[PDB]
């Protein structure tokens, strides 16, 4: 599906409606093994941390999540960067439909493994204190997921409303919500490998005033 129809049909109604929207089968196979290859390729050759400190004997210790900061341009990674290539189309052509926000900027990819050893991620907002971003974006890699047995499902709790959003992370599926505190959201333990790919996107007017919070050029 080209990035308009979907963009204009699909996402634009549905964020300004639930503020919390799935895209099944975004790239297709070809390219969505692709993309699961070069991720594990990434892992298979230590390019992830060590994950999460969840309790802390150090042997002993557990850790969950593992990430690494990819650009889409790095050897190897250039089918990751095609799916930034194509969320940034999605993007583009939303330009002034979601919300009143004004998208011109993006963080990097953060590409996540829970490694399957019953960890996930605490409830928390992405962006609880107005850093800017808006819009959390997350693909996923997994193939023939089955939460039934492995977990790992993102639980959402839109605001003002008595009911969960769970979401399988499922092979090609790609995510959006708002990231502010509208959609609370949590990663329930994970017991098998489970990879997802996420990206920030930015509103002008909230990321140019977040720099006068968080704080040079020389005076002689
Ligand atoms: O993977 C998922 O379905 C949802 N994941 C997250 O909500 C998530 N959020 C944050 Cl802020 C981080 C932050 C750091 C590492 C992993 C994260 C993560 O998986
Ligand atoms: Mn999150």
């Amino acid at each position: 599906l080209p990035a308009l129809k979907l963009a204009l049909e699909y996402i634009v109604p549905c964020m300004n409606k639930h503020g919390i929207c799935v895209v099944d089968d975004f790239l297709g196979k070809e390219t969505g093994q692709q993309i699961g290859d070069e991720v594990r390729a990434l892992h298979d050759t230590g390019k992830f941390t060590d994950g999460q400190l969840v309790s802390q004997d150090s042997s002993k210790d557990i850790r969950g999540d593992k990430i690494t900061w990819i650009e889409g341009k790095e050897p190897g990674c250039e089918t990751i960067g095609l799916l930034m290539s194509s969320m940034d189309d999605l993007i583009r052509h939303c330009n002034g439909k979601l919300g009143s926000y004004k998208i011109n900027e993006r963080t990097k990819a953060m590409v996540a493994c829970y490694p399957g050893n019953g960890t996930g991620y605490v409830r928390h907002v992405d962006n609880p204190n107005g850093d800017g971003r808006c819009v959390t974006c997350i693909y996923y890699l997994n193939k023939d997921w089955d939460a039934k047995v492995s977990g790992g499902i993102l639980r959402i709790f839109p605001e003002g409303k008595a009911q969960f959003a769970d979401i399988e992370p499922k092979f090609d599926r790609l995510l959006f919500f708002w990231s502010d505190r509208r959609n609370p959201h949590e990663v329930q333990p994970a017991y098998a490998t489970r990879y997802a790919i996420t990206v920030w996107y930015f509103d002008a007017d909230e990321r140019a005033r977040a720099k006068v919070k968080y704080l040079g050029v020389r005076v002689e």
